[PDB]
């Protein structure tokens, strides 16, 4: 019925580990691409199907290795995932937006044949950490054709993003870098009331929670990407009536549950 469904029926536990797709990697050198600093593509192998694509930005001073676990994790559940390096590690949030745009255009038009073979260029999404999460919100405003956006412990000096793209923000309760009271929560609240939106707040977590294997980040990120990129309603169950002891807050306008 849904041509985009991939993988077996999910359980929560399965979404805390790598998924059913073997993962191939391709390193994109900085000098081979224009408009961003290269990165690493994580993509399914051992399959003849196609999948949505995700461009993901690390944060300020960080490189793509800071999100390697999550690029791999997403790809292993059935996505083509480019974790970018930026032109400079010091680039700001709006520069990271522009570089995610470049990276998406790259993925759709100039990626290697084995990567392009696995990509449905009509189904793209974004995610990012810290200033990369600020860039995720900005590109979502700029590009309403994106299917989903997942800002992880985001940072931006602008607080109101005018996007219709479904957004799930992950905040870290004890973040002192991008405090949730100043960043994540304002971002959530200021999104349009008509845009599907979720805020999950990790109990006891620091700003760097996204930089290593994290069950909650895995569950929510996979689930939001599945629901919106693949229209896979088998993942609604993880995003509605949410009962998770790893979370100390959870807010939504419930547009994806009704």
């Amino acid at each position: 019925d849904n041509p985009y469904r991939r993988g077996p029926n999910p359980t929560r536990d399965a979404l805390t580990a790598d998924g059913p797709f073997k993962v191939a990697t391709y390193t994109v050198s900085r000098l081979s691409v224009s408009g961003f600093g290269g990165g690493v593509i994580y993509y399914p192998t051992g399959t003849s199907l196609t999948f949505g694509g995700i461009a993901m930005s690390p944060g300020y001073t960080a490189d793509a290795s800071s999100l390697a676990w999550l690029g791999r994790r997403l790809a292993s559940h059935g996505f083509v995932v480019l974790v970018i390096n930026t032109n400079s590690r010091f680039d700001g949030p709006d520069s990271r937006a522009s570089q995610l745009s470049a990276a998406l255009n790259y993925l759709r038009t100039r990626s290697p044949s084995a990567v392009r073979a696995r990509l449905d260029a009509n189904r793209l999404a974004v995610a990012g950490h810290s200033m990369g999460g600020g860039g995720t919100l900005r590109i979502a405003e700029q590009n309403p054709s994106l299917k989903a956006a997942v800002p992880l412990t985001p940072w931006h000096t602008d607080k109101t993003f005018n996007t219709s793209v479904p957004v799930l923000i992950v905040g870290a309760e004890r973040d002192t870098v991008a405090p949730v009271s100043q960043h994540a929560i304002p971002f959530y609240q200021n999104l349009p009331s008509t845009t599907p939106k979720v805020y999950v707040e990790l109990c006891n977590a620091s700003h760097i929670a996204p930089n290593s294997n994290n069950a909650a980040i895995s569950v929510y990120t996979i689930s939001w990407m599945k629901l919106w990129v693949d229209n896979d309603t088998r993942y609604r169950q993880f995003l509605c009536d949410v009962k998770d002891p790893a979370l100390c807050d959870f807010r939504t306008n419930n547009r994806h549950c009704k």
